[PDB]
């Protein structure tokens, strides 16, 4: 691989110079010959063995101890012959709080498709690698959703359950995220409530769920400890902070009867430390607008209501050439920011978010040496170019700490 | 192996085999990918050629399903022949026609692709002077505007030899207004070819100092110092942008062409290079309304536009550089349909992308495809290819990048 590495913004000409690509460690999906850059991701029994966990954790450990200035220390050598002794006799090791926190941070900080990433070093750690129950996760799940909301001033966050062993014994939250609606297929063919989360919905329903079903029921908690069969919770409303979606200019905006929850949280990713692998991890943020305005909202197979309010509009519907749709998405997604910004609850408008990873991906490539980013995934859903990272280059490789996606546990479980 | 991409909408899965046939490279390796660099990284040989040469004959003949008859075997021979007497070899006007129309239907970043095979091809390898040159894209772009029912075309101007003698046009679009930095800083007409509008007075233009002033043809003949020509105006169809609503966006005193020519790329065919081939079809609204008057760096009327509209343009929460942009592109696809010029809206042309994919991926066994570029720069997500998932790949002939040739040339 060739050692320097320039990208370039067309907008203002600044080049920058990665050399942290050289750091990669996993594989994109794509080859000389073919680029993968848009797939969206390109057994049980399978866990690190001795001999695939060594280089990994030293690889690990060694950055760890760079990070601080002690490489090469005696504290360093020890805490690798200590990670060593571990593998050797138990087959595992365990992190240090501290490597906890810094491989938490790093993840993030590695995400690629995440335009947040500004706030990386600001991540609150919670420790739950003692849970043996899932009303223990039940416990550590409430207690995050209350910190990271904060009464609307909302901070961001992850609690990492305990790491995998064998396969068989995984913690897992079969949501993929803390908080969602649910969402009922009718017989008739229609959908209720949000059309994305209809398989979730009727698992929870077989597991026991009673469901209400109305527009926005919360979804219970479907937790899974040590392996068993998992099992169901329902959040204290309390703690589910919602704003209702209203219009600055639209007073019939209110009339749609819309909101959503103040807290993105997604639980069904894996979080992968010096080879070790936290399957169950819930991290925690605060909204881009575009991600209820333009997603949540507007996608066909979402709640789908730019047909409702282009029609409240009074816009031509019948030729595309009108440009009907984007005048609706517009207006919602500023009913949106306005709605959050009313009721104090924290949200980042799409110019402000791309202004800020610009100025986070330059301090990076200085202080770094580079920044991961996925273009395809940083540019908003709209107005793409007229936001700053619409003509800036990016390249996109793995780094570890990172997230990583896992199949569904539906698929995999072994129900007991 | 066997590649599928799922459309997260619909969950359509298609399989592409088409892929392996390409030999070209992305760019991307297995641990870096460089999907987002605009260009990631010029006199062949005999030796390199036959092969290229090779491929491209076996391509023809099979795609008009006489692989392997007499006519193939022989045009083997022929072309093997001509490459060793002259280090290079003649395409015939069917295999000029074929690997035009495949360039476009290979161009991975081109969202009207489902039009590849409706293109217009004009031989001109039989030219030898910027006089010449000039003729020929007058006959192009009156032949592709045909008065408001645009018509794709393409002028292919003669091989690259051993490029001392590269024919090149030095506009990068055979139609575009020039642009004027001004002394107290800013700019008129269009900040996009300032360069390129002082390089055309240093050649000898005389500029009107207006705001859509029409760039003269600067053309390169057989490596000679180029020569400035003015396109007759009458050839020039434009449109006054207004608004179906807004009665005082004329008053703006906007207008831009009708015309999209791309003139500063590289058309490849059989291990040959076409430096000068001039191509043009209709616009994407898009093209005119985001890039063309939104961007930083161009008529960045977008502060206008919101002011007109009495919108709050101070915190961007409002989202009034959103609207803006909205009505803008309004008033773009209102003029050029009410003008009866063909142009098509970002709705309709990505929804024939995905029937254009169907169809090569039944047919053809894929359709190459840059996610990056297929994409509308304005609301992606409610159109059906952000949900699309494309492998991109290059295959040939295609059309290419080059360097601007007042880097290059050899002046005299
Ligand atoms: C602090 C405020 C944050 C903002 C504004 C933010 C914003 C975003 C957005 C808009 C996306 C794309 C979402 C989509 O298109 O559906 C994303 C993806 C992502 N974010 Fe952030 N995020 C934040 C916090 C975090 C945190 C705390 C973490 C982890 C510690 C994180 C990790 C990720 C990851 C891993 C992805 C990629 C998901 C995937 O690959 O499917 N983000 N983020
Ligand atoms: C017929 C109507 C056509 C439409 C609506 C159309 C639309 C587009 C658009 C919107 C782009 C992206 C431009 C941008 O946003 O920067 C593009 C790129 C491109 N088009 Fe098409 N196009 C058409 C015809 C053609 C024709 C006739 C050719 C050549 C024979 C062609 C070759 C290309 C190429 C090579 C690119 C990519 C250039 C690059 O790699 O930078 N297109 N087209
Ligand atoms: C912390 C935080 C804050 C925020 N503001 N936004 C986020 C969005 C995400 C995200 C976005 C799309 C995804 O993929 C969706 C898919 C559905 N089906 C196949 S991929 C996933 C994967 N769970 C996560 C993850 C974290 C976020
Ligand atoms: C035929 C046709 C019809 C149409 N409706 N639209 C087009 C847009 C294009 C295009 C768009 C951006 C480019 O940009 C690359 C660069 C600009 N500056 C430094 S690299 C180029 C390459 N000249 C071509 C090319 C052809 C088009
Ligand atoms: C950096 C980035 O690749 C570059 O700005 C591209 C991105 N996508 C684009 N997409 C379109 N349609 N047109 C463009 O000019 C670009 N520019
Ligand atoms: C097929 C395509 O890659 C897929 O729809 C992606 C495109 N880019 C995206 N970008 C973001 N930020 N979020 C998404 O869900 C997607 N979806
Ligand atoms: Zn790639």
């Amino acid at each position: 691989c060739p050692r320097f590495l320039k990208v370039k913004n067309w907008e203002t000409e600044v080049v920058l110079t990665d050399t942290l690509h050289l750091k990669s460690t996993l594989e994109t999906g794509c080859t000389e010959y073919i680029c993968m850059g848009s797939i969206m991701h390109p057994r049980p029994e399978d866990v690190a063995t001795k001999d695939q966990l060594f280089p990994l954790a030293k690889e690990f450990i060694d950055q760890y101890y760079s990070s601080i200035k002690r490489f090469g220390s005696k504290a360093h050598m020890e805490r690798l012959e200590e990670v060593n002794k571990e593998i050797d006799t138990t087959s595992t090791y365990q992190l240090k709080d501290t490597e906890l926190i810094y491989g938490a941070k790093h993840a993030w900080r590695n995400a690629s498709r995440c335009v947040g990433r500004i706030q990386w070093s600001k991540l609150q750690v919670f420790d739950a690698r003692d849970c043996t129950t899932a009303h223990g996760m039940f416990n550590y799940i409430c207690n995050h959703v209350k910190y990271a909301t904060n009464k609307g001033n909302l901070r961001s966050a992850i609690t990492i359950f305990p790491q995998r062993t064998d396969g068989k014994h995984d913690f897992r939250v079969w949501n993929s995220q803390l908080i969602r609606y649910a969402g009922y297929k009718q017989p008739d063919g229609s959908t209720l409530g949000d059309p994305a989360n209809v398989q979730f919905t009727e698992i929870c329903i077989q597991q026991g769920w009673k469901p209400p079903r109305g527009r926005f029921d919360v979804l219970p908690l479907l937790l899974q400890a040590n392996g068993n069969d998992p099992e169901l919770f329902q959040i204290p409303p309390e703690l589910v902070l919602e704003v209702p979606i209203r219009h600055p200019k639209f007073e019939w905006f209110k009339d749609l009867g819309l909101k959503w929850y103040g807290l993105p949280a997604v639980s069904n990713m894996l979080l992968e430390i010096g080879g070790l692998e936290f399957s169950a991890c819930p991290f925690s943020g605060w909204y881009m607008g575009t991600e209820i305005g333009v997603r949540d909202y507007c996608d066909n197979s979402r709640y789908n209501i730019l047909e409702e309010v282009a029609k409240k509009m009074n816009l031509d519907m019948r030729k595309t050439s009108s440009l009907w749709k984007d005048q609706a998405l517009v207006e919602i997604n500023i009913a949106v920011l306005y709605s959050f910004q009313s009721d104090k609850v924290t949200i980042v408008d799409h110019h402000s978010a791309t202004e800020s990873f610009i100025k986070h991906m330059e301090n990076e490539y200085r202080c770094r040496g580079g920044c991961p980013a996925d273009w395809v995934w940083i540019v908003p859903p709209m107005s793409g170019s007229i936001t700053p990272v619409f003509h800036q280059e990016m390249l996109n490789y793995r780094l570890t700490p990172s997230f990583e996606y896992q199949p569904d546990p539906w698929n995999t479980h072994v129900w007991k």
